[PDB]
């Protein structure tokens, strides 16, 4: 019962997550994964939910990414472009998500 409740709860976040863009509801996910794991570390699901949370987060720094490089050498700001793009991908691989990293560059190399 209770258990089974919580798992729906962390998919509902994590719809709400990417139909939204909001991280609050990638915060809402944790939490309640939190509270997971401490009921029952063994779970099935655990691993699951683990590896979709991270999967979000790399979504939305993804999506920032994207914005912010493609305006700012659309702009005429090389420099500030690339140091924020270098950023970016810092941020994708400290999240752990390799289709992430390899769309980013892909998006980069298109650009150029």
């Amino acid at each position: 019962s209770g258990k089974e409740e919580i798992k729906e709860a962390i998919k509902k976040a994590v719809v709400r997550a990417r139909v939204t863009g909001d991280p609050k509801y990638l915060e809402e996910a944790k939490a309640l994964l939190e509270k997971l794991k401490e009921l029952d570390e063994e779970d099935k699901d655990v691993e699951k939910f683990e590896k979709a949370i991270k999967q979000v987060e790399a979504e939305l720094t993804l999506k920032e990414a994207k914005e912010v490089v493609k305006r700012l050498f659309e702009e005429g700001r090389p420099e500030d472009a690339a140091r924020e793009a270098f950023e970016y991908l810092q941020k994708l691989l400290d999240i752990g998500s390799p289709e992430a990293v390899k769309e980013l560059l892909q998006f980069l190399r298109e650009l150029l």
